[PDB]
Formats: C-alpha cells, sequence, structure tokens
C-alpha cells in the first residue's frame, strides 16, 4: 500500500541530546504497521526514525515533549 | 512555514481513540507550540500544550504507544 504501512525502513541508533529535535511524531501500531513508529525531525533538516523501545529514545522523547509544552 | 491550527479543540473526546500523536515546537513557522492528535475516525483536533489535562492525556498516549 501506500497511505497504509509501516513509514520507517530502519531506526538511528546512536543516542543524541533532545536540543536537536524540533518537531515529533509517534503513529501507534495498529492496522497499517505492526509496531509504534517514531519520527523526528532534527534542526539540520533530517527527519530520523527511532526505536520506541529504546529507553534512551523514550527519555529524549519526553525531554523534548516537556520542553516544547514550556513554550 | 504556517501554523497548522487555527482554534484548538476543547469538546470532550475519548482519548482512546488517539493514534498518532504530532508535536511541532515554536519557531519561525509559528510562534506556539502546536499539538496534533489524529483520531482513529480519521478527524484531527489542535490541543493547547499549557493545559494541563492535555499535557496528561499526551503523556498517557505516548507511553501506551510505547508499549507497541
Amino acid at each position: 500500500a501506500k497511505e497504509c504501512r509501516c513509514q520507517c525502513i530502519k531506526t538511528y541508533s546512536k543516542p543524541f541530546h533532545p536540543k536537536f529535535i524540533k518537531e515529533l511524531r509517534v503513529i501507534e501500531s495498529g492496522p497499517c504497521c505492526a509496531n509504534t513508529e517514531i519520527i523526528v525531525k532534527l534542526s539540520d533538516g533530517r527527519e530520523l526514525c527511532l526505536d520506541p523501545k529504546e529507553n534512551w529514545v523514550q527519555r529524549v522523547v519526553e525531554k523534548f515533549l516537556k520542553r516544547a509544552e514550556n513554550s
């Protein structure tokens, strides 16, 4: 399919500081993708897919969310 | 480079139908942080990131999605 399918072919495994994140996307698992997908947009203009099951990823997404909620 | 929201949604809905979450931080495109959630029914609602109930709903969805 085109729209109904997983959006990530691979995830970025190298940990980085949430300060480089400007946008976050969280797509829960369901009919169109067996797994939850997390895509972040960096200030370098890159769109990265992250592993939602990785602890550092969860902490990084948490820190960005709280900061954005303060702006 | 514009805002994705005109007005924020305040009417009651069941969070359990949220299937996707989007958070765009403020900057050159939009002065305020924007929070957009996609409901199963396809609807897209803009929520106020400054409201405490909103922050709780977003948090709960995130943890649930991370459990999959």
